């Protein structure tokens, strides 16, 4: 008996390519997408090239246009010198993605006064996403209300972060947010198990009050996303570890165990991975698309999953039910019972579609 | 030819009584402030005991009572726990005042939904001041707005933030802030001379272009406050120096000097240190009060001023013109030619005297 779902939008990927291959491309991470029963995926920026200029932007799409096996979207990533450049090349992208806390050197905005210049140039009908951490969501929420318009605050990790965003929902102020399954399904309670260096991801692992404070509050939460960030385990656990964990693989069946456990409804489940990605970033659907799974099979996870060039997992050992049979991307299987079945350049550029263009007046 | 100014007041110092009097207590810091022609002082809370509850509040009354020579209120700290439980004694205090970046174990948040419930619980006339630096200035604003009161924003010292308050106030929001003199006289070209201990001060002395910023943004500060901090020499240069720079001693002279170089005008620095104080904390005039001034007499500021038991200051060397000739504080000449002649207790609590209080709906 196997439970047809839409096709699921993860809004927050690292797919590494340009630049990062070794750790995951286009063509393995859409595999990992696919397998995990996610058919569209919105790339981060932080590439190498970083993709912050028009020349950065169009060799990404070409990359993705032939390496894709799942559609996407690419984000454009807010720098210290380009706001004010990006408007010809605004509405092709996913949205504009604002690095505030950490950062690579050209990612890094220094004063929030950069910030400010970031949302007053950009489309205001278009997307604006954020990694803000702690007092920096309430700043960037600061900035948003300035400049009269709506923010997207990716990992969601802290009950602090939540119950702010739920605070200024009270208010009616325009803000969206996503969470992410590490900070659903790990805490500190992990990190012995996992060591220093696989342990380590921006936002970090919270505390057990941090997770039960997401739970009880999915009211707030409007998105689920991975942050998908892979690396390899050489690197996690060499002398310098990178932020990040794979989990393209791994989130629905975690979040379909949530589901048989009774911790949320399949119902809230398909509004957090299909429903509020589309009207938060004017997704459009995918014709002929549908994922296949059995929701009794049980089994443990792996040190690694199949298809991420990250092969390692920090859910490795979880106990979870669910599992995704089949994946059919605009009238082709894609996917079946492990193997991909569609080949690298299936994929396309929905922002690409007539549907796929955010509205906008005249 | 000597100008007659009113009673200046700073609302921030710190005059370490209780508990760290050899830095400085309210009788010497009091003295200092009365040789820069400061007739009032606002208190801070972080001495020790830290001023978090109502006991620590009504011995630091007491102490500064018998030990101060000019007039003062009191700050009260907001804590991790006390939220709620000031109600009885707000309306005695300055104001609160929330530590929202390093402060010592008993004044730090960790949440920013900590500082909602102070915002929340304090009562909504009185006032509330913040160390708010660099993004955390957005995120008390954000906080401010979503509990729909004012806030006033300490020791303004960076090009970014002024330029956000200057967003804010243009947005109608209801917000001030003060400028200390070292974030208007010193800047990184003053670390080399100073050294690392000497220049240890939160918030950090700030790029040329900061310095240049506050000054052609001097329309949007509205007080100068010294930040007064005096810590000994010996500890400053020691292997843990503790931030912070003496200031009341100094802050009226560089001014003057300032005034005498045409960079502001003698109403500009009188809105500053006695027009707006009064106004943004509803502190009461002072009868038979003012400060005689000679704006013709150059000198250079010593190794250290002649009060402060911190016996050092971050100026020496500066050449200045202006100087406090006399003070007189309701009635008695308190301050002639370097001499204090108000002893140790003439001063008393504005918050005690009926004109002193802050009105309030019943
Ligand atoms: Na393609
Ligand atoms: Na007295
Ligand atoms: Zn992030
Ligand atoms: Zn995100
Ligand atoms: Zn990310
Ligand atoms: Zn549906
Ligand atoms: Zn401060
Ligand atoms: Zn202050
Ligand atoms: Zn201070
Ligand atoms: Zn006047």
């Amino acid at each position: 008996k196997l439970v047809r779902l839409p096709g699921l939008i993860d809004v927050h990927v690292h797919l590494r390519e340009p630049g990062g291959t070794h750790k995951e491309d286009f063509a393995s991470g859409t595999a990992a997408a696919l397998a995990g029963g996610i058919t569209m995926v919105c790339a981060m920026p932080n590439t190498r090239p970083p993709i912050i200029d028009a020349p950065a932007l169009a060799l990404a799409q070409k990359l993705a246009e032939a390496g894709a096996r799942c559609d996407f979207a690419l984000f454009l990533g807010a720098a210290s010198e380009n706001a004010g450049t990006l408007g010809t090349v605004a509405g092709s992208a996913a949205g504009l993605k604002l690095y505030l806390n950490e950062t690579f050197s050209e990612l890094r905005l220094d004063s929030v006064v950069q910030w400010m210049e970031h949302f007053e140039t950009w489309p205001s009908h278009l997307p604006i996403v954020a990694h803000a951490e702690q007092q920096t969501v309430a700043a960037v929420l600061m900035v948003a209300q300035l400049t009269q318009r709506s923010v997207h605050i990716c990992h969601v990790a802290r009950k602090e972060e939540i119950l702010l965003i739920k605070a200024a929902k009270a208010r009616g102020l325009p803000v969206t947010c996503e969470v992410a399954p590490h900070h659903l399904f790990l805490s500190h309670d992990d990190l012995e198990r996992l060591g220093p260096g696989k342990g380590e991801v921006r936002p970090e692992l919270g505390s057990r009050q941090d997770v039960e404070a997401l739970w009880e509050n999915m009211a707030v939460i409007d998105c689920f996303a991975s942050d998908h960030a892979p690396h390899t385990l050489e690197e996690k656990c060499g002398s310098r570890p990178p932020p990040g964990f794979p989990g393209l693989e791994t989130m629905l069946p975690l979040l379909l165990t949530a589901v048989s456990e009774g911790r949320l409804s399949l119902d809230d489940l398909l509004q957090r991975l299909h429903h509020n990605p589309r009207r938060i970033f004017h997704l459009p659907p995918q014709e002929d698309t549908y994922v296949e799974v059995d929701l009794e099979h049980e089994w443990t996870i792996p040190s690694h999953m199949p298809f991420s060039k990250a092969h390692w997992t920090p859910f490795e050992g979880q106990k979870v039910k669910g599992t995704v049979r089949r994946v059919v991307l605009r009238g082709e299987v894609a996917y079946i019972d492990g193997q991909v079945l569609v080949p690298p350049g299936y994929g396309q550029d929905v922002r690409k579609w007539p549907q796929g263009a955010v509205p906008q007046l005249p």
